[PDB]
Order: structure tokens, then C-alpha cells, then sequence
């Protein structure tokens, strides 16, 4: 990779070989195609899974859901044309994207019909059938999470990633609990580190020790960050990782901070989350030894919009840990209201 | 931090934000032009060290030796302006750069007055004395190894919009055994990892497993690579690292290969070394259980230049491991000749 | 302009000073956001334009239309506060954007600012009223072209945008048929040339002569390209400008190719367009003197998706001219099917 | 290509792809070592030229003269060993270089490469052959302009050079009065224009109209600027070109200014000029209709260093034109002294 950079603290400039890591979270990437292997093979796999009793799918990330939405209609058309009666219906992703115990089997043979749908870009109708292969969506009662598949697709190549911008996939053969390595990038240079993938951008710094600086999450996954793509992965205890290991947080020393423990019960139901170590607007935080213990994260403002003004923490170190979302400004587990009834506090919905 | 990018494998052009890592190994010639912070205080420290029994400084990296060689004149003048009797003699760098029990003291106060040094750094006139604060060189007899100082210099700032960017060093405050963190860059992106600093460039890739691909060594240090700049340092035994831990090799799973132990007795005396996994030119290797055991490495050609074309090893995996040096191609420790007297084989020099 | 680059024909690096022109059409992230300098001045001007008989204004460029979309709410709210009966409603893009006889007159005064208008924008669009300053849209029946403004804006200044350069505008004073020069950029570096603005990119090259090499269009203006920013204007015949002078094509010898002429009946209805000189999969052209005459472009495939493979050209040169739109390949006005019914050909309506 | 930029005019740091044109004259960063692509073939060319009767060659560009002096020894070493009596002597360039009425003969076949001539360079010379093939210099008496070769070479290609690219050359089989178009570069960006090559750097901008701004000439060619690299060719009259078309002034409206005619009697005998528009040090020009006629350029200081302070111009414009050479400032044709004897004035020379 031949490329350049322009420093912002200073203004030095230089171009030359190396390794370049790009922030695709705030950039919002671009339009993509997401060719899930051979649409015929995907149709055969979904039919075979339906035979076994796999009633639906829960997207692991926000690219798989978009791929399913894109190929919905054309998969339905392929199914109708063949001697198969099954409808694929998709929906909206609800965070956090929970786990599933099933995997889509790889078909032994392709369906016996013409393969004119390679790259099918939707734009086709089909007849509705009673039995449906629900994907994501609010079809919880219809298809319980028990019989739902999860993490079955494996990125293969990035053919024509400059202008076409297509990410090709294929159904994986072996069981795994691991996130996709192909879209992960980690880097450290001097006193700045950054772990990231298509939806996570974590930043760490050095101040007498390596610690967490800032994080921007546009989704809440549940896979496991691979160890081969994380820095300093020895002697680390899981009780100190700010982003729990159950939400795809690196198992690393850069993933911690002094005075804080695992944030397992935060506002993980939001759509966009930014972790900033700074006081919530209009509120003050102090360290007192009489403050309460750790519990669910609470929002700064009440239901009617009134702002709370005094907060306390037991052992946290300023500046505090606060989550920023479209709903408002939240606070960490260690930070509790100084004096306020629990009625007006909007606890986060527990994530189990 | 915005930067260029063009990958020739995919011809993809990108422009974004993040962390950009560069290969600064070729530019070892003239990467910098500077002097340590306030060479007046450096002269004070040198004198105080001389009073306490520090007769020499064995450099740890080629950058440090170059700094000493480029500041010799000004430091000598500052010594021969107050009344100090000390001669700084800077020799050549002998690989591998070895260790020093002692450390350079931090002075309490500067010298009484050295303003003449201001504005007079390169073209400075002084005289010679009897006392010799030798810096490396071929002076083991004069100042033995046990009385030298080693790895007592840090970095504060570096890089500028110029061909030679000033680097402001500083005397270390406390004991330490690790290489300089400020000049290390690690990065993994998909199936390509890169560990690197100003003299090392180690490359790894995934082929059904994370392995070692290639390594370029312009020096042979003896510090210890910091773990905070290492990928996947969990559950790794030090007997499998290809580049030993005693020659500042990363303690990671990316720093090994299957069928090869640690290479303690390689050709660590060369000026420039490249580690490659490919058959040594003109020769061939076979996998046989009746070949020789582990020991010092051997050169492909004899003293007169005769090419040895037959080699064997017990349990290695092809392609073999060969060290490429200015002298020539050298084989791995586990690879031995099938039919050749040990008198005709050049044994590598091992320094412990 | 302090900066630098990497030449990828020879793979060389060099940092210095000069003039730098960038390819702003194929940009990963947006850098320019049209805005109005004085929304009060714009609102007064809009009211007066309606009073003298302008029912709407056709956007000249997509980015001006985006600005109109953004301002719609604030303009409606502020007009309603004072009591003005005007209701700005913006339609969707239709290509090309036809020129209008009228010009937005410069307002005599400035519209007053309401107390609640501070910060009220992007969501305060007002109800439809008798006076409706429609903008763009495929609704010319409501607003005839003869009573539509066109190109009444100027680049007052280039505001500083760290992430997105904000460009503020003021109502034009001079009636001109010329594009905005504040965003134009032309260059020749030996044999490579480039004409560009916000939405155009016309590459050119040298092979025994100066000929068109490629292009890219994300809109379809109707301005006239200034000669001050054109290379080799003199001596050109308008009948040979590939991109017609009516659609803002440069008047130069760089805007031409041998064997072709003005393409005025091309796929100018497409939303985006890549003019490329080569055949695309599933076709073939043979230079034959008996082929058909010059007529509107015909897509390679049929309405049912069947591809015509035999093509003939009268006096063309290989490779041919094919426009890559969002639907698929097309072939220039000099390229006709060898043998195919006219019914199965998707002709493109001439834009005039 | 992808490029750096930290422009300090607007402090807008930008990156992207496009065309980058670098200043090379004002910075004197002539980082190109001119060489012949086939220095061996040139011996046959000079021999054939001498057979016809070309007594000498006058350089068209300072870099051609640099090449000639660099290859003087290369040619002289071989010429003695092929039974050829011809010695090339390269002098100094006398600005402004003149237009010669012939070119070198086209080579017939390759001249054999001698064994001992190989490796001989400008450190070894021929021993005073009877006929001397002079290059440049004040040898007009020895060989007049009437038999001088002029502009017979063209840049063949660009060699690879980290710090100094080796420009390659080849003989032209044609008669063209045009400058080397493979080292030219032109560009307009918003309001910023620049016509450039190895030795010229003309600058232009807009203030109510496109007018010349400044220039920097480190030589005085006599080639004609091609119009394929000029902005706004059409409509220009040669009589208005500030820098004469005979001294390689671009044919455009950026090459001209209002209130000035062509300056064909300027200080064209200098060694380097900086044309600029501002009053000479401590002088004053008045606008009076009774001033003198157009005439040579008169320096501000007389032969003894006395300054003239009162100047006039009839159809004048301000700030005035004044070319700054290494001897001092001069005033344009239209600017004449109000009251001063003609004997104390300095008059330039026209190299028709
Ligand atoms: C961070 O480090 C700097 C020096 O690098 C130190 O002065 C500062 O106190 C540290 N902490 C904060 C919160 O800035
Ligand atoms: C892995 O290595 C083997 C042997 O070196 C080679 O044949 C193969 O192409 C490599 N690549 C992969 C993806 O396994």
C-alpha cells in the first residue's frame, strides 16, 4: 500500500509504503452489493434448513441484515420458480443483536433450475405462503430464538471494492463463535492505538499507562473479537474490560480504565452509542465514600425532561464515564444520583 | 489524520482517517539530523558518570551511535571550555549491540556556563586530553564491557516537514530493559501483520495459521520488545520464537513457525540481515529422519566458494529457512548437510 | 500550495510547492455543502420573483438543489411568520435541468427576522398556499419553463470547512450563460489533461494527437463552460464536441475524438454516466460501410434482458464509445445493430 | 495519482487524486539531470552534421547546454577512435538564445562502441582535432548563427531517480518551432493560474478581468509555447503579449495586461528576471498625456548610481511594471523619465 498522511497536531506530510487503517464508522462507508455466494446455493441452503426446522435467522451485524433485505425478493422468486413453497421476510434490527444456536447447512447439490439470478438486484414479486423463513424482525412469537441461526456467513473477497464496492460471502462449514477477521484492523503507533471493524471504532491512549480514550459504536454485536487482532492479550482479567467480552470487546489492556469495571448493564439497547469520558451537560460529579454501589446505568434527564444536578461515585476517577446517544446523556454504573428518587430515573433495560 | 492509499493488488484508492504505519527501514541512512536536549546538560551528565566509574557507552541502536558521532565535536568543546579533561571517541557499531550494567546519571544542575556552545554545534574547535570516555568502538581492552552504560536515552518529539527531522532526546529517569516505545508501529489488517521500528520490519500472514512470512533486520539490538506494541502475546513459549527474545523479537504467536525452534546461533554477526523462507540458491533440501541435530548455522558456500548442493533435516517443513546477508546465503540451524566434513563448514559466531 | 504526491506511472515521491487539482467527483467523503449567505435576502428575492411572475426556479446543479432542499423549511417558516403566502416546495432531480429565461433579481431590501425563526430550519416547512415557489421537480405543467428562473447564484466566498467546505452564495447581478468558475479546475501535465467541476470529470490523453479518454457525470447541467478555464479553445467546430455545448461541454480540441461527433441523442436521461471507450461483455463491432445511419443510442440488451451481439459502425474507430449508465451499457450514435427489429431496441429520447 | 496538500493560503489541508504541478524555477529545485537516452548514437549525428557543414550548435534551453557539456567527453573520447577528426567545445549560454535555421541530420546507423571509449567521460577529452564542432559560447566569429543547429532533440522518456530523474532524449526527424511539450504544465484552479516548464514560471490571476501577475525567467528561450497547453487561446492579438511570443510567451489573455503592449526591448540581456508590478524602490510615476513615446527600458539608477525620481506615462496603469534583475529594477516601455538627459540613461538591446 503506497499512500500518505497529513498530521493535524503538526503539519508534516509524507507518502510511502506501509499499512493504512481507515475509520469506516463515521465515514459511513458507501453503497454495497453483498453477493451471498450463488443465490441458488443460498436458496437450497434455506430450503434444507427449513426441512430441518430452522425457523429464522438473527443477523450478527448490520451488513448481513442489509444483504438479506437486498436479496429478499429475488430469493423469494427463485423459490417460487422452483418446486418450493417458502417465503423469506426481513425486518428491523433490534439491539443488541442476540445469539443463536443454529447454523445454515451447506447444500450438497444446487437446485435444479436456471441460474439467471446471479447478482439478482431485487425487483421481482412472488406468491405468499403460510410457512415463512423470518429473518430478524419482530417475529419473536412466530419463530423462537431457539431455532434461529446465527453467524453462518464468511467474507471471502472484496472484488471491485473501489467503484463496484461488493463484498462477496459464502456459507461457512465449521462452527465458530468468532467475529469476521477479514474486516478487522488494529494499529498502534507511539502513544495512540485503535481497534476497529465495520461498526466499532475504539481508541486508546497512554497516560502513565495504556487506557481507554473514546469509543464509537453504531451497533451492539455479540460475537467474540479474535485474539490475533488485539494488542497485549496476556495477564488481563475479564472483570476490568469496559466493553464486556459478550459484546465483542477486545481482550486487551487497552480496553480498560482505572476505577471502572465491566460495563455489562449499560444502555446497550440504543442504536448509536458514543463513549466519552466527560461530565454530562449541566451536571456535576464528585467522589464520595458514602455513595451507593454499582447498578444499572441511569439517564441524566427524567421523563419530563428535568435535569439532575448532583451525582456521586465511590472510587471512579474524573472525568466520569458517560454514554452519549440520540436519547440524551447517560452515566456509568459507578455513578449514581446524589439525592433523587428512583421513580424518575430511567434505568437501562437489562441485557442478558 | 487524513492520508492517501492505493493498493496495487486491487487498484483500490481510498481516503479516510485513522492510523497510518510506514516502513522506515530503507531510510536508515539520513532519517534524522538533531542533537540531544541541551548538550550542555549532556556534558554535565557525561562528566558525572566519569566521576562515578562509567568508562564507556555501548550503543543500543544505530540512531544512538549516529547521534554520538554527530555531537562529538560540540560536546568535546563544552568539555574543553570549563576545565573538563575528557575525550569522547566514537567508533563503529559491532553487531550484535550488547548490554551495559550501568546507567547514565541525571545531573542535578548544568555546568556553570557554556553559552559559547550556543550556535556552534557542527563546526567547533577544541583539543584533546588523556581521559577517554569511549563510545562503543574497538576498545574492549581499554573499558571492559561490565563498566559501560547502555539504554539510557528516551525520545520526546520527532518528525517535521523536512528531509532531516529533529529528534529531541532526553536522559532516562529510571532503570529499564525495553526498547523505545515512541518509535514502534504495529498493525494488522485482514491477513497481513507488520511489527516494526526504525531498524526492524517483521512480516506475518495467515495460511491456515498465523506464521512468520519475512523479516528485514538492519541491526541486532538486545533490548526487549514492549508487550503493549505486540499482537496476541498469550500462551506462547519462548523456545519457539524464530527471532530470540534476547535479540528484541516480539513475544507473540506471529513470531514463530511450525517445525522451527528459536534461532540462537544464526548469523547474528552480519551488518545487514534478511530472513527468508525459500531454498538457498543452487542447493536442495530433503526431509529425512537420519540427518543431523540442532546446532550453529552454516553458510551455503565453502571458504573457496564451493557450492554445497545437498542438505537434509529431520522434521522441518518446506520451504526451508535461510538468512540472507552481505556475505551470502546462510541456512537455518535445523538444516544440515548430508555429506560434508564439519571442517569445511563455516560456523556462525554466537555471543551470549 | 504546499503539498506533494506519488506518481503511480513511475512510482515516485516528491514534496514541494505548486498547483494541485483533485478529482472531486469520485470522492469517498463529501467536502462541499452549498448554503445561502443571507436567507433573509434570499427570501425577499424569492417573494419579489414570485410577484413579477416566477412560479419556480429550476436548479442548475445538484448541489444547489440540495441547498434548496435544506433551506426549504426555514424559508417557509420565516415567510409564514411575516405572513407571506409563498410556499417553497422542492421536487426530485430530472436530467438534464433545462435553462429558464428569467433570472432571480437582486432584492432591494432584506426580509425581517422573526423571534422564533432563530434556529428554526429543516423541519418547519409550511402548508401549501396560493403562492408556491416550486423548485425543480417533474411538474412543469404547474410551472412552465418560460416562467422559471435559472442560474441566479454566485460563489460569494469559500467558507472554511474542516469536514465540509461551506460555500455561501448571493443572488447574481449579471445575466450570464456561464457556469460557476469558483469550482472549476483545468490542467495539463505533459500529455495528461483534466477538465473538472463539482459534477464533471473529463479526462484526456495523447496518442498521436489530443483525444478524449474518459469522463464521468453525476448530473446534467445546461450552463456554458467558460473559455478562461479551457485549454486550446480556438479553432474548434461545435459540431464535433462530443458532449454538446448545450450541456456545458468545454469548447476545445481536448473535448473531441476522431470518427465521432456531437452526441446529442445519447442516454442523457441517466442519473449517472461513465463515458468509456471500449466494448463491454457480450458484444462485437465490425467496421462496415453498409451499416445504418446516425440515430439515438440503443442499449445492448432488450426489454426482456436479451443481448444483441452483432454490431456495425459506419466510420468509427475501435474501441467504440459506450456509456455505462445505471441500467447497463449503451452504444454511441455511430453504432447500430447489424440485424435486429427496431421494436426490441430501447431508444433514448432526445433531450432538447 | 494521489497527493499531499497543506495549503497555507486558506489553511485547508486536503487530499485526493488528480494532477499536481510543482514549481521548479523560483525554488531553483532543478532536480533533473539531463542526459541523452542514446549517448552512443550521437557520434554518428555529429559526424554527419560536420560532413554537411554545420559549424556549431546553439542550445535552446540551459538544460540542453548542461547535457552537452556533460557529454562533451563522452563524444570526444570516441570521436578520436573512429577515424573522425571532430572535437566538440561547449561554452556558456548567452541570453537570449537565438533561433537557428537548421537541425541535426537524422542518424544513418549505430556507430560501433569502442572498447576503450567505453567508460570515458568529461574527465578525458580529445587532442585538438583540426575541426572543432563548437557548442554555444561567444564563438560567433568562429561559427555564426547562420549555420547553427537549434532545437533538434526531444525528451525521449523519464528515467527513474530518487533525487534527480535522468531526462532522456532523442533526435527529432521533423522541423517544428515548438517548446518541449513533455516538460510543460498548465493549470487553473478557481482564480489561480500558472504556465510552467523547466525554466519559466508565469503567474496570472483575476481582478475584474484576467491579467498577468508575475513571472520568473531563469533563461530567455526563443521557442514558441504550444497552444495545446495554453488557457484561453482564442481572440488574442500578438501585439498585446507582455512577454513577446518570440521569447516563448504563452498565447493567451493571461499573458497580457491592460495599458501595456509587447515588451520587445526589455532587459533581455540579463541573466535572470522577476517581472513584477510595483513601483521601483523609492520612485514615483505620474499619469500625464504629454509624456514621451514608447522606447527601450531605462534602469532607475544612472551609470554612477544616481536615482531618477519623476517618471511619466500617458495611458498608464498602476502599480507600474518593473523587471527586477540582479543589477536592479528597470521600467517598462511606456514608463519614461519626465526630465533627464538621454546620455545618462541605460538602454537595452533587441536580439532580433
Ligand atoms: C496526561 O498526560 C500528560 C502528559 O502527557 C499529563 O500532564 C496529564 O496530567 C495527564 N492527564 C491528563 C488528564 O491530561
Ligand atoms: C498456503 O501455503 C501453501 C503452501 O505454501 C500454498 O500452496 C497455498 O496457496 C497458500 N495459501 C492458502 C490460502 O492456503
Amino acid at each position: 500500500d503506497v499512500g500518505c498522511s497529513v498530521d493535524f497536531s503538526k503539519k508534516e506530510t509524507r507518502c510511502g509504503t506501509g499499512v493504512f487503517i481507515y475509520n469506516d464508522v463515521e465515514a459511513w462507508r458507501d453503497r454495497y452489493k453483498y453477493h451471498p455466494d450463488s443465490p441458488r446455493r443460498l436458496a437450497a441452503a434455506v430450503k434444507q434448513a427449513w426441512e430441518e426446522g430452522i425457523c429464522g435467522i438473527s443477523s450478527v451485524s448490520r451488513m448481513e441484515n442489509i444483504m438479506w433485505k437486498s436479496v429478499e425478493g429475488e430469493l423469494n422468486a427463485i423459490l417460487e420458480e422452483n418446486g418450493v413453497q417458502l417465503t423469506v421476510v426481513v425486518g428491523s434490527v433490534k439491539n443488541p443483536m442476540w445469539r443463536g444456536p443454529q447454523r445454515l447447512p451447506v447444500p450438497v447439490n444446487e437446485l435444479p433450475h436456471g441460474w439467471k439470478a446471479w447478482g439478482k438486484s431485487y425487483f421481482v414479486r412472488a406468491a405468499k405462503t403460510n410457512n415463512s423463513f423470518v429473518v430478524d424482525g419482530d417475529t419473536l412469537k412466530e419463530c423462537p430464538l431457539e431455532h434461529r441461526a446465527w453467524n453462518s456467513f464468511l467474507v471471502e473477497d472484496h472484488g471491485f471494492g473501489v467503484f463496484h464496492t461488493s463484498v462477496w460471502l459464502k456459507v461457512r462449514e465449521d462452527y465458530s463463535l468468532e467475529c469476521d477477521p477479514a474486516v478487522i484492523g488494529t494499529a498502534v503507533k507511539g502513544r495512540e492505538a485503535a481497534h476497529s471493524d465495520l461498526g466499532y471504532w475504539i481508541e486508546s491512549e497512554k497516560n502513565d499507562t495504556w487506557r481507554l480514550k473514546r469509543a464509537h459504536l453504531i451497533e451492539m454485536k455479540t460475537c467474540e473479537w479474535p485474539k490475533s487482532h488485539t494488542l497485549w492479550t496476556d495477564g488481563v482479567e475479564e472483570s476490568d474490560l469496559i466493553i464486556p467480552k459478550s459484546l465483542a470487546g477486545p481482550l486487551s489492556h487497552h480496553n480498560t480504565r482505572e476505577g471502572y469495571r465491566t460495563q455489562v448493564k449499560g444502555p446497550w439497547h440504543s442504536e448509536e452509542l458514543e463513549i466519552r469520558f466527560e461530565e454530562c451537560p449541566g451536571t456535576k460529579v464528585y467522589v464520595e465514600e458514602t455513595c451507593g454501589t454499582r447498578g444499572p446505568s441511569l439517564r441524566s434527564t427524567t421523563a419530563s425532561g428535568r435535569v439532575i444536578e448532583e451525582w456521586c461515585c465511590r472510587e471512579c476517577t474524573m472525568p466520569p464515564l458517560s454514554f452519549r446517544a440520540k436519547d440524551g446523556c447517560w452515566y456509568g454504573m459507578e455513578i449514581r444520583p446524589r439525592k433523587e428518587p428512583e421513580s424518575n430515573l430511567v434505568r437501562s433495560m437489562v441485557t442478558a
